[PDB]
């Protein structure tokens, strides 16, 4: 009853293309067997959608990749928030939510939309530069480890450590391998931040640790929400941001709709999320027997989930292949889903906004002048090299 299919989806070659074999996915059922893994996947935008929604059954705590933490030892301590269900995953979701909450927006806004501006004038100075390098990690680099409130030192291990993170969710393929032999230094340097003298006062670190006053969290635990922040925190938004500037460049349209209205530049940068969907997929593990699309997943089992496909399923989406700042967004997966749905959106989503809005603002046309190289990696979407001709308004 469930299709067994030979795709692998973290090969470099699927990586480099993945958009027929996310079709043949959807086609092939509801559910599918991913013979090479041995996980089950769904790729349409229904199932995807229930799974994420559906956390007593298809649980966290096993691990989002693909290894099951009740079968093999994590390569990390588990994280207090990803890598957990509810009711534990409740209050350190919490100090999170409020420590990136909306007020928090405020504190920030100002600097980091001088930053991105700052960057974008610099950037038509020169005129042919490497949109990734220059811009999708320069910008974040320049105001998130601020933010956060790292120190100086050591700042070279923070894409490093994320690359690896993300390496980890994947199978024990080469990739994975690699990112984890050797790794201590990252780990090292990432781990030692996250203890409280290292972090600003202020910063997002320093607040964090600053919630074990109030029993949310104790203070054993604020070291590994910090570590959440710097595993995630840098490297999706270099992805989401080199998305939806790779979006502009290629799509002249669009680029010219967003500079006639700059305040399309948040819808812009949501809808590179979907189109690109630069997290491309998680893993759960079933708790219980459980149906899905007609098919009955024993206990223990990890599901593969495609946000990616699901972002551009035709039976969700018109026009899923293209790229359009006006798109009713809402409803895509790029974040997430329910209890677990991405807790630093608001940083994600402001970084982008005013990335866009000095682009939006600055930029007449961004034109691809050099060989683009893609960054392969288990469950990051991504450019490794990106250059292109900024042309100022
Ligand atoms: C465009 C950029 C980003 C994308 C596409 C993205 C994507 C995601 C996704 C898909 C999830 C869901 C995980 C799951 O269901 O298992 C998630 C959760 C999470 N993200 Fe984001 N993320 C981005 C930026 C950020 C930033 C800037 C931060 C922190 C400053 C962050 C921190 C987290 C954390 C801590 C979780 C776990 C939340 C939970 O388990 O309740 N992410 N993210
Ligand atoms: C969305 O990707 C991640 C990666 C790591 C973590 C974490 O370490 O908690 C959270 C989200
Ligand atoms: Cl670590």
């Amino acid at each position: 009853t469930i299709p067994h299919l030979a795709i692998d989806p973290f090969s470099l070659d699927f990586f480099d293309d993945p958009y027929p074999d996310q079709q043949t996915l959807r086609d092939a059922g509801p559910v599918v067997y991913l013979d090479k893994w041995n996980v089950y996947g769904v790729a349409r935008y229904a199932e995807v959608h229930a799974v994420l929604n559906d956390p007593t059954t298809f649980c966290s705590s096993r691990g989002v990749g693909l290894s099951d933490f009740k079968k093999e030892k994590p390569w990390r301590p588990p994280s207090l928030i990803l890598e957990a269900d509810p009711p534990a995953h409740t209050r350190p979701r919490a100090v999170l939510s409020k420590v990136l909450s909306p007020a928090t927006m405020k504190t920030i806004r100002d600097g980091f939309a001088a930053a991105a501006d700052a960057k974008v004038d610099e950037l038509l100075q020169r005129g042919c530069i490497d949109a990734i390098a220059d811009l999708a990690e320069a910008y974040p680099l320049s105001v998130f480890p601020d933010a956060m409130g790292l120190k100086q030192e050591g700042r070279e291990h923070l894409l490093p450590y994320a690359g690896l993170v993300f390496n980890a969710f994947g199978p024990p393929n080469e990739l994975r391998q690699t990112a984890i032999e050797r790794s201590a230094p990252h780990q090292a340097y990432v781990n030692e931040q996250c203890q409280r003298p290292n972090l600003a006062p202020g910063g997002f670190g320093a607040c964090i640790h600053a919630f074990t006053d109030t029993g949310e969290i104790t203070p054993d635990e604020a070291p590994l929400l910090v570590r959440s922040l710097l595993s995630a925190g840098l490297d999706a938004t270099v992805n989401g941001i080199g998305a939806a500037v790779y979006c502009l460049a290629r799509f002249p349209g669009e680029l010219q709709r967003l500079r006639s209205d700059p305040t399309l530049a948040r819808n812009a940068f949501e809808e590179a999320v979907r189109f690109e969907s630069p997290v491309q997929t998680f893993f759960r593990t079933t708790t219980r027997e459980v149906e899905l699309g007609g098919a009955v997943i024993g206990e223990g089992e990890k599901v593969l989930m495609f946000l990616g496909s699901a972002n551009r399923d035709p039976r969700r989406w018109s026009d899923p292949d293209l790229y359009d700042i006006t798109r009713k967004t809402s409803g895509h997966v790029g974040f997430g889903s329910g209890v677990h749905m991405c807790v630093g959106q608001l940083v994600a989503r402001l970084e982008g906004e005013v990335m866009l809005s000095a682009l939006a603002r600055k930029v007449a046309a961004i034109d691809i002048d050099g060989p683009v190289k893609r960054r392969f990696n288990n469950t990051l979407r991504g450019l490794e090299s990106l250059p292109v001709k900024l042309t100022p308004a």
